[PDB]
């Protein structure tokens, strides 16, 4: 078989589907997944084409973080022609994929100085290093915003050509473009990848059918590693992916207005963040919470909804307070256990993975699609994706000391972002008493691996049985690679 | 007989007519969407003593409404038996709790919460109702923020709750079993000539003939009848008391054994948790009088409801899964009292304007209207709440002006705000003049209750002017 | 026969008055300066606190129940004691008594684990004692005008539990002491002189030597440091630390004041909120408490803000616009083992009256009469024997009880602020506080556990101060076992 | 007589006393006032040598405000030689008048955007227009400060050569310098100025004595107009001066440290503000509240102490929380009813006034002293100070509309500076309901005069009898000058 099966109907599966179908007109490409898109990250996304907006001091302090950032900057260059190529298969009445061209990053004091001040400086430095067009602007010159004065920004940064897409219109344009290129949509889920003699044979679907293929591309979001891990040896050779459960909302604004740009903060405690993405027709998207969950979750918590709404109404626009809630959206960011994506080939011939993209898979989609298609055609794809090969020992991108400093800072940031009001001795007391328990957990989990802060907090507050199972997992991975 | 409306009141009267007049054809109108429907957004509490306020019981009309709530409570056990009888085990149980605990905390105005707790205690003793003031430590399940915790608690025996969804299903099933016909269209127009109902034009363009039309269309009820000659200024207006509630799957699948509630709070909102089967709880409920209907929750309503429940009832709700935000319109009568009974048009009846407690009163109200339709006198104390009336003036302008300022201040204390200590007295002083000026400008004789007065204060000048005209036309009609 | 009383607070002056009145055979000299450096008494309201001072934690220990019984006994002495002190003065000297009754308020600006438990404990103690009291409607509490979000929802009227003006009390004690033939010598003791196991007298800070057959040490928080210089007494007299307390005198906006004491139960680390009536359009508001390992004679910013914020929200918003006349600071003598030091020593003629913490002023007439009885060869008051100053440290609670208490009191500092936090934070803080306090308690000593008020001070002290206390506890164990 | 009596022993009386004594060695100069300095502004001052730091958008929007600012810049140039001349009369052990050379202005969000953002921009503009040395600096580069992250600054401005003096050391140096120049200190208060045939005869003192003089200089702070108003016709010809009651504190810092510069915000609601002025010997000065009172007050309110302490501990240094309170200080800023100082001569020969300087008489003192001494010697003194002659119709420096906008903004700023936490609809509700009552008060007080916002709020919350007496005062002033 020269047949291709793409497992997954999010932005990544559809993007790779479109690129395969367009580049290999001679081959059958079939894409699996259902219109419900259960736990789907893409439909819950605003979405920001986040490159410079996603910069943190912590990410850029590591070689792996600098490599991930370079790929985000490369992906941004592909978006204008990618959108042109997808809108080309449609008409005016399909709507516009692009909802804003530019982003304003706001700096307010509703957060930790150790995150927000460090991250604002890191964004400014990254923009200058990349020769990207940008301007620090007067807050008074920021269009539309009407914050609570006690929650207001005092600095603002205009990022030119860093925009947003309507994630729903993007998915519709990708499906339309996939069909135009001769792709076939089969609305079932893969249950099992079939392989023997180190080669893919095809996919068993959840209706009990078997589909043969020479190539299987796994882009099933947070389910991607669980699907591949069933193959021989791969349980401790493919890094685990967890559910980065994210809550967002669609709001009909009081007057039908919206901002001309994305409005956002830098990434905040445990990779949450505040942003507003413009939409057509008097709607705005507000996001977005983040919680790594050891099992998937398909509903928003009360706490997530209150935090998102409170941040947006105070820090962006008080008019949102009186605005109508249209939809609370929940999706799972694929959260890799070592903090880096799983992109490329396996020890199994014709088996490819595109997953573990967490906050910025949608942004990276055109670059990731082209990378995997290049590899499938015997090329080397995009330089600097090599470290993010899916079959690997867990990456250790930071020292245990760096992660322990980070997890305590992020824990304290949950207070400052609330924002809390406490006696002034309490924060220093909590900082001192948080250090020991996180140090003890990190030392107990493994002699070699340290989970990033976002996962470490989830493990700290999980059941003893869940902690013990992860100790076993890390020990089995060490055994496999050392 | 045509019943217009498929909420608790329309279906309850439909069931009572169908069961009592097997010789007559009874058709009930309304759609499964139940647009703006109050009943499906209700918990619901069978609220009698829990609904007591000092302000309500200070007026004759308020004391009359309370007496009817106490009477209605006695009908519920046999009413539920009669509705469950038409179903099987798999249909679920209408009753979700037998008892209520009222909590007193300091996340509110002393001028409402302290006065209302005393009024509830007095009303229970006056009625010889079974109840006990209990230690807060003895209230099962609750886990409040210590800064938001109750310091007093009141156990009300035999004041419980129903699943409003299971009630609606049981009413529809019981209606069909009694030979009622469900026609899933809306009435557009009531047809009448020579002072008699002819029937109803539906929104599919059809005409249904009838000798009797019962209007139970919730917040749409007066707008529907007001098109008939002279009735525009003879049937009190009904507005949308937009209410937000939520269904939450609890973190551990647990729930309280009783209703948990505060007394009624600023502008007839209030905090309660109603138990549900299957690891779900109902939390409610906000209230905002809107001059035009609204079918979606505001961000502000969702945050206030969630913040109150997580702090004052159970911090575990914070980590619990949001299943559904519900929005419905409490039918809010302009004079603060229900519209129940006959009209100057033969065969035209109304059951509406029940605001917070139509669902609780439903079996009593249904039996009252059915008695009237059969030539009886129904229930003694409902006469004052006849739908064709001059607007009731249940309070002095002075009482309402004191109340609207107190309720305005209570929106601060219920938040709860943190302000410099001179600000509250400053705001109290500067609120008095503008509300006095509005009340004096609206009418020489009528004063809207606080819940509506705040909505009018913050409405457009054109909406205020239209109400000035309405009140003047009502005065002209009745005086 | 010469007697020297070292200290010019309520306890020194009360014992001075009782000796001078009772012992025509003795010349009695009282030392101490009008500045009353670190003086607890002048910073006190003061409440005649017996039932108001009840906590669940105090009454859960035998030692705590014994201390409470003595407070109830002391209350009965006050009417005749005041009569006897005012008798030596005229109308123009003012009235010692400022209120007859107390209202205890319960609000939610605090930890349920302290305030709810303590309100129940006060109610139980009143009923057990058959003391006159009534739970009253909050609406019936005169004068108060709280923030609605800080308001009480329960109130308790305690009949015959009142207050005195601490300044007028001190003036009446000095005047009564002089009338009875006592001599006031306004210098400080630097050294107690003893040889052949007997007191010889006192070296004063002007370099003089005063001979005496009897020396009574009532020098507040300085009492143990003064006696500890004598042979072996460093590990035989329990340490007394400074329970630094801040209070204020406020001239009310309209010159009004409440007719009763207004108070909460005792709150985090033995602080609490109260208003004590004063004459002439003044009110006393108090009072903060922080155990300090070294003395401190000035209020911190944090103490002033906390006291003022509590009083303006929980008692009367009118205090916000009222004039601040005086911020007062004094040291409650805080015994390391949580119980007073009252009676005789292994040194003939050496006596101690100290370590009374929150309620030495209330207990003063009873404590004074006890020590004077002992000095005259009597047995004084039954059940004050257990509080003899020369003792092994008392262990009135298990390590487990104290560790539960210190975490609860730590959390209460948050709820009393009151803080506003994400709802998961309190449980997180409770979990992460347990280990560090357990580790400290285990490191300090195998046998002794400091009470919560001192344990928090030690937790946040320098490593050198912690190490010195480890050595102290080890030297005490060595001396007594 | 050619004798001079200076009435008042604050910075202005002593500064003019020193200048008279030094310039007229042939004349007897006697200075009245007691060491208690009842209601004294000077001893309660930090004090900042505030020129650019005192800039507000509102002040610089009026001609009179721009004139006052020019005089502050001129006064700054005199301080170095003035201090040299005062320290010259002392020895090393008397200590140093100057406590800092430079100022950092901080911008945080614990206040109204309508004051703090507008005022920060106005300070920056005034510095650039004056070609004054200054730099916008990174907040991370501000030494010493340790704010609550939720109360932290996000912008900071370093003003070179704008410093501070120890007000206590200044007063001691002025008294010593006055004696060195042949001045006599008489520690009694003036009760009555004696004048007949349009000429001063001298002063009756509160010990019942009479002191003859050819010249009487009234520099009695907030008591200055009440003292002169007893003379014929002067009740409606000398603008009233009220008590701008100000609370400040001396704190011994936890570690004996202090900042190297003044730390301040711009002027905030009703001319209060937050600042820390360095002192020698492990002490810092924190200030300062401001409340116009229609009668003098010599004690801090609970509210004033809490607000000052809460602002300093959160916005400047959390270490102040655990620091020892040494002294709460209270003084009366002389608050002129028309918002401008009273400096120069009267219709009574030999009668002079130096008062109504509100926030910046201490800073202006060397310039004001030299101006009045020039006038007494038949000169014209300093060009722009003629407009602030004490015998005048009330100045109307702003429209009624401007003042009504200002009073509502300042009222709302008392909320944001607290900072309050309120439902988001409440601020707009309060703004709407404040407008009518202030408009009604302004219209009722006078057809021609409008009190500035600081006084208008005091009048709004005064007794009906106090409002009626001011209506009569304004009517009598109109009658006198029209
Ligand atoms: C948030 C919330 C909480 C509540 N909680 C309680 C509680 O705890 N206890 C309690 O007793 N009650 C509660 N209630 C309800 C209260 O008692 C109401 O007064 C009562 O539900 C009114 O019922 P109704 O049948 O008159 O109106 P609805 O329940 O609104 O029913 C009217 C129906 O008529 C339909 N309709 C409208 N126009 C037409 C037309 N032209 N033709 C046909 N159909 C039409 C509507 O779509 C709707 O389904 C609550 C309500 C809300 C919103
Ligand atoms: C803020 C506050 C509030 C209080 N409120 C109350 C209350 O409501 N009710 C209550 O009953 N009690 C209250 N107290 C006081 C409490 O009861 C104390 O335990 C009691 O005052 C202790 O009295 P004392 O005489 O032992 O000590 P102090 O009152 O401290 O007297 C000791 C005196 O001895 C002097 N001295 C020290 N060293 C020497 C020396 N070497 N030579 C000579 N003299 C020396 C000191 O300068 C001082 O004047 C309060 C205390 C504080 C600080």
């Amino acid at each position: 078989q020269t047949d291709v099966i793409v497992v997954g109907n999010g932005v990544l599966g559809l993007s790779v589907g479109v690129e395969i179908a367009r580049t290999r007109p001679d081959v059958r490409v079939t894409l699996l997944g259902k219109p419900a898109r259960q736990y789907g990250a893409t439909p819950a996304a605003g979405a920001m084409l986040g490159a410079f907006g996603e910069v943190t001091a912590h990410a850029l302090a590591s070689e792996h973080g600098r490599k991930k950032h370079a790929l985000a900057v490369q992906a941004q260059r592909l978006w204008p022609e990618w959108i042109e190529s997808l809108e080309a298969t449609g008409t005016a009445a399909d709507g516009r994929i692009k909802t804003a061209d530019d982003t304003v990053v706001l700096l307010n004091t509703v957060g930790h100085s150790a995150l927000d001040d460090a991250n604002f400086a890191a964004v400014l430095t990254a923009l200058k290093e990349a020769n990207a067009p940008h301007e620090e602007i007067a807050v008074e010159s920021v269009d539309w915003i009407d914050p609570d004065p006690n929650s207001r920004p005092l600095r603002a940064l205009h990022i030119e050509g860093e925009g947003s897409v309507d994630s729903g219109i993007l998915l519709a344009a990708l499906e339309r473009s996939f069909l135009q290129a001769g792709g076939r949509l089969h609305p079932v889920d893969a249950t099992e990848i079939r392989a023997s003699h180190g080669r893919v044979e095809g996919v068993v679907t959840d209706d009990g059918d078997f589909l043969p293929a020479g190539h299987v591309v796994v882009a099933a979001g947070a389910r991607s590693q669980r699907l591949v891990a069933a193959l021989p040896g791969l349980a401790h050779r493919i890094p685990r992916i967890y559910d980065g459960v994210g809550v967002s909302a669609l709001v009909d604004t009081w007057d039908g207005s919206g901002p001309a740009t994305v409005l956002r903060t830098s990434n905040r405690a445990f990779a949450c963040g505040l942003h507003l993405v413009p939409r057509a027709g008097g709607s705005v998207y507000i996001g977005a919470t983040n919680a790594v969950c050891l099992e998937p979750r398909g509903a928003a918590s009360i706490e997530e909804t209150v935090f998102l709404f409170n941040c947006a109404t105070h820090q962006l626009h008080r008019g949102l307070n009186g605005s109508e809630l249209r939809k609370v959206q929940v999706g799972s960011r694929p959260a890799p256990i070592d903090g880096f994506p799983l992109i490329g080939g396996t020890s199994v011939e014709g088996l490819w993975m595109l997953s573990g993209t967490y906050r910025d898979g949608l942004h990276m989609s055109p670059l990731l699609a082209r990378h995997v298609v290049s590899l499938m055609d015997g090329g080397t794809g995009v330089d600097g994706l090599r470290e993010f090969r899916p079959e690997r020992d867990l990456i250790s991108a930071w020292s245990r000391e760096e992660i322990l400093d980070d997890v305590v800072r992020h824990t304290m940031a949950t207070g400052y972002e609330f924002p809390w009001r406490l006696p002034l001795e309490w924060p220093h007391m909590m900082e001192t008493f948080l250090q020991g328990p996180f140090a003890e957990l990190a030392d107990r989990l493994s002699d070699t691996y340290t989970p990033p802060a976002d996962l470490m907090t989830a493990i700290m507050f999980s059941e003893r049985e869940q902690q013990d199972e992860l100790i076993a997992y890390y020990a089995d991975v060490h055994r496999e690679w050392h």
